[PDB]
């Protein structure tokens, strides 16, 4: 399948090369897979979701993404125009008020509601959870980051957006999850994207369309843009029988696109997500 005119991140995790407008894809889309995004929520009933999301939990006093940063995110893993894995299921877990902020308490309970929903979820392909989120250093959220990958779950998390290595950020510290670096549409880090040897992969990032709340779509910007960039691609390669949840990220930085990024501080990785389809 070829998507023309998509966003340049979809087009770019489908290309060797960057300046693409074309995002080629296997049609299996991540059929049969489900990513949960454990964020502010998603606003399931956008058009662009197909039916294809719901929320499953919430920490609030809604279940409604009255944010948005939750709907962009499962926008880029699976939404049609905008997703990488155009018929995954998503399950939102909204942890992150409506502010896009949560206290690590929650944010803890939200991934262990996923390690043990899953179990509830007919998800043949397999099981991603996308978290466009973090703090500061906690052992305690990396743990439950590493309990939900542990769990069977391909746990994708945002570097974060200091500029700074990520070892003093959670969970993007995490080792045993896929720690997700940003890239912009020109191959350059994100100016605003961490970095370091915790690192795993980098993903479209900088100006990233996506949905919106109120049925809306809208670019920003962060690692929680190449996140679920990420996420959606392990979907998909799951979809294939190409890797596993638990060997995904690992699969992902293998046949990563490798050294095309620039202003990659010496000891981060040079790897931006690649998902080396051929017609
Ligand atoms: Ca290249
Ligand atoms: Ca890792």
């Amino acid at each position: 399948a070829a998507q023309t005119n998509a966003p340049w991140g979809l087009a770019r995790i489908s290309s060797t090369s960057p300046g693409t407008s074309t995002y080629y894809y296997d049609e299996s889309a991540g059929q049969g897979s489900c990513v949960y995004v454990i964020d502010t929520g998603i606003e399931a009933s956008h058009p662009e979701f197909e039916g294809r999301a719901q929320m499953v939990k919430t920490y609030y006093y809604s279940s409604r993404d009255g944010n948005g940063h939750g709907t962009h995110c499962a926008g880029t893993v699976g939404s049609r125009t905008y997703g990488v894995a155009k018929k995954t299921q998503l399950f939102g877990v909204k942890v992150l008020d409506d502010n896009g902020s949560g206290q690590y308490s929650t944010i803890i309970a939200g991934m262990d509601f996923v390690a043990s929903d899953k179990n509830n979820r007919n998800c043949p392909k397999g099981v991603v959870a996308s978290l466009s989120l973090g703090g500061g250093y906690s052992s305690s959220v990396n743990s439950a980051a590493a309990r939900l990958q542990s769990s069977g779950v391909m746990v994708a998390v945002a570097a974060g957006n200091n500029n700074a290595d990520a070892r003093n950020y959670s969970p993007a510290s995490e080792p045993s999850v896929c720690t997700v670096g940003a890239s912009d549409r020109y191959d350059r880090r994100s100016s605003f994207s961490n970095y370091g040897s915790v690192l795993d992969i980098f993903g479209p990032g900088t100006d990233i369309l996506s949905t919106w709340i109120g049925g809306s779509t809208r670019s920003i910007s962060g690692t929680s843009m190449a996140t679920p960039h990420v996420a959606g691609l392990a979907a998909y390669l799951m979809t294939l029988g190409k890797t596993t949840a638990a060997s995904a990220c690992r699969y992902i930085a293998d046949t990563a696109n490798k050294g095309d990024l620039s202003n990659i501080p010496f000891g981060t990785v040079n790897l931006l997500a690649y998902n080396n389809y051929q017609a």
